[PDB]
């Protein structure tokens, strides 16, 4: 009951890949209460991709839990839009708070986070009605 949270200004380094270049990416993810950038480096380039709230249809479920050829980091969140679907969130295997490593925005714990703000963002601003 309070109009404090993450959301309004929210700043890192993410990783995702899409459904067809499973290339995974990492650049400086950067959320706010407009609208979602993506910065290839924090030095300050032309943005990379920009994603609106509008864009962000839903999140899809984690039953699909394979990413890689093999191994043991699978993904958290996807973020499907009208025009493909990302998969962002890596899982190292460790469910504790780590303001070490979750600085650079790895694991599953931060990405608990991010998840819930760019969903969260979703609802708090008001549609059409």
């Amino acid at each position: 009951g309070s109009s404090g949270s993450s959301g309004m200004v929210k700043e890192g380094w993410m990783v995702h890949y899409t459904s067809r270049d499973n290339l995974r990416k990492r650049h400086y993810w950067r959320l706010d209460s407009k609208c979602l950038t993506l910065f290839q480096n924090e030095s300050g380039s032309k943005y990379y991709k920009e994603i609106p709230l509008s864009e962000i249809l839903r999140i899809s479920s984690p039953r699909d839990f394979t990413n890689i050829s093999q191994g043991s980091n699978p993904h958290c969140f996807e973020i499907i839009t009208d025009t493909m679907v990302y998969f962002v969130g890596e899982n190292n295997g460790d469910s504790s708070h780590n303001p070490v490593l979750a600085a650079t925005g790895v694991g599953l714990d931060v990405a608990q986070s991010w998840e819930k703000a760019i969903r969260q963002a979703l609802m708090s601003g008001p549609s059409s009605g």
